[PDB]
């Protein structure tokens, strides 16, 4: 952050959040071109992939740049761009979220998806190391929480829809449809269980049939289904409680 012997100094801190920046509205842009097209091909795909991993990584260092509650550099993150950067994650996450679940050929990419705001929750909680009560930090916070406003909705409307799976799935009026340990059910029986279970209105009734892939039998594995969904929400929706 600051040099002291030096006779110049250059706040690395300050240009790591810039570069954060210049890549989200990258991620950001490709996104709106893919938004319209109903699949991600290959390239596009892999790009994802690519800049998915770049920003994890300057996620990584502005964590280990703040962690150890350093002081200076977590009120130089407070008055950075960091929080446009933030915003623009979240509205990523918020879309890329509803849309890739419902195709099953982007797995991977709603994991990596997943890993990389895993790791935006975790820098915004080393942000708040330390934190005193009305302190500065937490305004800014809060003031982008509240610019961000519709996009947390979505994502935190999103966890808790698939932290409600492990429930359903745990539940004996579902367990009744599977008598034996095989896992596989079919969709008409998933669609009566959950409309059973009444804890799931119609739209999130109908989304979760259409987040789950359909083979020749039309019949699913709800243990992977659930696996697939529930932990990366019971670990990031952890992190944002």
């Amino acid at each position: 952050r600051t040099q002291t012997g030096n006779n110049t100094t250059v706040n690395i801190i300050i240009s790591t959040v810039d570069y954060l920046l210049r890549v989200q509205e990258s991620i950001s842009d490709f996104y709106w071109y893919y938004s319209g097209k109903d699949v991600i091909d290959e390239q596009g795909q892999r790009n994802f992939s690519k800049a998915i991993q770049v920003a994890k990584q300057v996620f990584n260092t502005l964590t280990e740049y703040i962690q150890g509650p350093c002081t200076g550099n977590q009120q130089s993150l407070a008055h950075s761009r960091l929080w446009d950067a933030v915003v623009g994650f979240l509205h990523v996450f918020a879309h890329m979220q509803m849309k890739l679940s419902q195709d099953s050929s982007q797995i991977e990419l709603l994991k990596e998806l997943m890993d990389l705001q895993k790791d935006m929750v975790v820098m915004l909680l080393s942000m708040l190391e330390g934190n005193v009560v009305n302190g500065t930090i937490g305004k800014q916070m809060v003031d982008m929480l509240v610019e961000s406003s519709n996009n947390v909705e979505m994502i935190l409307k999103f966890f808790d829809m698939f932290l409600k799976l492990k429930d359903l799935t745990s539940s004996d009026t579902f367990k009744e449809y599977d008598p034996d340990g095989k896992g596989v059910i079919s969709k008409r029986d998933f669609h009566k269980a959950m409309e059973s279970h009444k804890h799931y209105t119609q739209s999130e009734t109908e989304f979760l049939l259409s987040c789950a892939e359909t083979d020749e039998n039309e019949t699913l594995d709800y243990e992977e289904f659930v696996k697939r969904f529930h932990e990366p929400a019971k670990d990031i929706g952890f992190n944002v409680a």
